[PDB]
């Protein structure tokens, strides 16, 4: 199945998921000199204060740290979008050394880490349907560099020694997520994809400019865990990225000057 590797890896996927060569795939290079300023964009609104965290799930190509979004709680809206989006999951890519592992690239300069915060449009009155639709998500994406630890990451870093392994889970109740984000909302945005099978092209990605720091430990305690699942030989999980895309018929727009 789908995977990282040699044999498994992005160049692969295609053959089972043909949308990986579709028309609208993620992630771009951001080039910052072709990104045209959008005046008509709107400040982004990102309101997390209500926002329900329920577990961590290791799922043997990244963690995700899932929200409950039975009830409108944590919200995306403004900047490019129409409506509301309500948080489901985050989840990050990440490199085995720190001059990789983001998936955007900003003038090719690869990041450390990518978070992706992941939305789902209520028009479509949950994930399941709204992935079956080219406005069905919204995914907010930070970047991290090696640096300063983030203090509102050390919450997840420590849990992540109980989910060492594929189908590992965790309670993980109470997180913030306002802790991962950084001062500015700036940002970048593009019509794009799933960058994990099955690829779906449902997402308008919003990309901040601002990265968070993160420590060398941090980002270290995300290259323990594991591709494997419990008693199969260590995999671990590192370069968990799909490399840039071909940008085909689209235009990238910027919230700023
Ligand atoms: O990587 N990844 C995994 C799952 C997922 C689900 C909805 C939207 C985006 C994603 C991404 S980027
Ligand atoms: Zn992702």
């Amino acid at each position: 199945h789908w995977g990282y590797g040699k044999h498994n890896g992005p160049e692969h996927w295609h053959k089972d998921f043909p949308i990986a060569k579709g028309e609208r795939q993620s992630p771009v290079d951001i080039d910052t000199h072709t990104a045209k300023y959008d005046p008509s964009l709107k400040p982004l609104s990102v309101s997390y204060d209500q926002a329900t965290s329920l577990r961590i799930l290791n799922n043997g190509h990244a963690f995700n740290v899932e929200f409950d979004d039975s009830q409108d709680k944590a919200v995306l809206k403004g900047g490019p979008l129409d409506g509301t989006y309500r948080l489901i999951q985050f989840h990050f890519h990440w490199g085995s050394l720190d001059g990789q592992g983001s998936e955007h690239t900003v003038d090719k300069k690869k990041y450390a880490a990518e978070l992706h915060l992941v939305h789902w449009n209520t028009k479509y009155g949950d994930f399941g349907k709204a992935v079956q639709q080219p406005d069905g998500l919204a995914v907010l994406g930070i970047f991290l560099k090696v640096g300063s630890a983030k203090p509102g990451l050390q919450k997840v870093v420590d849990v992540l020694d109980s989910i060492k392994t594929k189908g590992k889970s965790a309670d993980f109740t109470n997180f913030d997520p306002r802790g991962l984000l950084p001062e500015s909302l700036d940002y970048w945005t593009y019509p794009g994809s799933l960058t994990t099978p099955p690829l779906l092209e449902c997402v308008t990605w919003i990309v901040l400019k601002e990265p968070i720091s993160v420590s060398s430990e941090q980002v270290l305690k995300f290259r323990k865990l594991n591709f494997n699942g419990e008693g199969e030989p260590e995999e671990l999980m590192v370069d968990n990225w799909r490399p840039a895309q071909p940008l085909k018929n689209r235009q990238i727009k910027a919230s700023f000057k």
